């Protein structure tokens, strides 16, 4: 049940949540408990000609604050007021303390580019990640529940058992944890 912890705008991360982190090959940090499942996920893809990379894993509070601030600045640079920019940014970037990147269980996956395209890696993960305990966290048809826009790059570890049941039923994490 530890891998089924929900962190949303409706469910802030507890400040008691300390994560045992290990450093990936690219310097990014993840929870040590998802490490072999993540390694298996990438070995699987590379066997099918898909070459994925971890663009973002664990993030400190200030790190999320930096990402939010730059996103806000983008909207302000395009005629949005402070309030409008922040409101528009919160739909893409999570408020510092509501991001599951602070859990260390979430990874932003991109293509390496030189072997696979962005489309190829995202579609392979869409139909294979569940077998290794990872789910496409923010579906385009579940944006009203997750409160987050379409992010085909964001994947969250929930465990093989949960991910399989989530994928087969076509639900998101919020719906799955709903009785
Ligand atoms: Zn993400």
């Amino acid at each position: 049940e530890w891998s089924l912890i929900l962190v949303n705008r409706q469910n802030p991360i507890p400040a008691q949540y300390d994560v045992e982190l290990e450093q990936l090959s690219n310097g990014e940090r993840i929870d040590i408990r998802i490490s072999p499942y993540l390694q298996d996920l990438f070995d699987a893809a590379r066997a099918d000609g898909v070459y994925p990379i971890v663009a973002s894993g664990y993030r400190t509070t200030e790190k999320q604050q930096e990402i939010m601030d730059e996103k806000v600045a983008e909207y302000k640079a395009k005629g949005y007021t402070s309030a409008q920019a922040k409101a528009a940014a919160e739909t893409w970037v999570a408020v510092p303390g509501t991001s599951e990147h602070q859990l260390g269980l979430a990874v932003d996956i991109n293509a390496d580019g030189i072997h696979s395209t962005g489309n190829e890696v995202y579609r392979w993960l869409d139909e294979n990640s569940y077998r290794f305990g990872f789910i496409r966290r923010y579906p385009p048809d579940k944006t009203e529940i997750t409160g987050v826009s379409n992010e085909p790059w964001h994947y969250r570890y929930v465990g093989i058992e949960a991910a399989t049941k989530i994928y087969h039923q076509g639900l998101c994490l919020e719906e799955y944890l709903n009785t």
